[PDB]
DNA sequence: CCTTAAAAAGGAGCT
DNA sequence: GCTCCTTTTTAAGGA
């Protein structure tokens, strides 16, 4: 009866902001939490601290950019086998096993300009290391279906590309499948006016099965929404 | 590429 | 390491 979060926090480097997002975490209480842009650089690993979450795995670049981490709850049990941490702090791969039954979890965060091509390149940078337990999720700076956009301009061609190299490995999109027909949006762009949903969760179809109800979470403590995911 | 808004990060000047 | 203000950063439409 697992739960995962992710979330695109929008930088880490206050310890105030540091204890508001304790509380949010303690309050959402996720077996699993994705956090994607902590803005912390690897010299700075040690200041994300969330009592309850001992377990935190990020990857951190050596600049205040960027930044991804899972944080596991003590009440829940994990044991990883490999973990894959990128060299600038955008993406981490845990792999391992949560309540005995295996899993591994992709945290991405891909740059704004060329972000479906970073994406699918670290997805077949790693697919040795992917598998049918796959969960990959985060800020994936880009839309997915048309839906993910509130202009409703239809999809660029990267993305499409990249909705098919998920075909090709048979990953999909949780969230667009168990929720097509959306207008929840995960980002909102002040200078524009308008919505997107650039955050996303992202499995192995093997796993739809165990997929049960997902969700969308506004929050004070960053531009962006979380996304729930309960797992039994 | 260039611009925007608005928050995150940085920096001056004192504590 | 502050307060208060300046600069950088980040997503995204328009040329």
């Amino acid at each position: 009866h697992i739960t995962i979060l992710t979330l695109n926090i929008n930088g880490l480097n206050s310890a105030i902001k540091r204890h508001r997002l304790a509380s949010w975490i303690k309050s959402q209480d996720p077996s699993v939490c994705c956090i994607q842009e902590t803005h912390l650089t690897c010299r700075d690993t040690h200041r994300l601290k969330i009592k309850g979450w001992r377990k935190i795995y990020q990857a951190n670049g050596k600049q205040k950019k960027a930044g991804v981490a899972i944080l596991v709850s003590d009440k829940t049990d994990f044991k990883p086998t490999k973990i894959k941490r990128d060299k600038e702090g955008h993406y981490i791969m845990v792999k391992g096993s949560i309540q005995q039954e295996e899993l591994t979890i992709l945290n991405i965060y891909a740059p704004n300009t060329g972000a479906p091509r970073f994406i699918k390149q670290v997805l077949s940078d790693l697919q040795r290391d992917l598998d049918s337990h796959t969960l990959i999720m985060g800020a994936f700076n880009t839309p997915l279906s048309t839906l993910d956009r509130s202009t409703r301009q239809k999809v660029n061609k990267d993305t499409q590309e990249l909705n098919s190299a998920l075909h090709q490995a048979d990953l999909i999109d949780i969230y667009r499948t168990l929720h097509p027909k959306s207008t929840e949006y995960t980002f909102f762009s002040a200078p524009h006016h308008t919505y997107s949903k650039i955050d996303h969760i992202v499995g192995s179809k093997a796993l739809l099965s165990k997929c049960k109800r997902t969700e969308i979470i506004t929050n004070k403590l960053s531009d962006h929404s979380a996304i729930k995911l309960e797992l039994r």
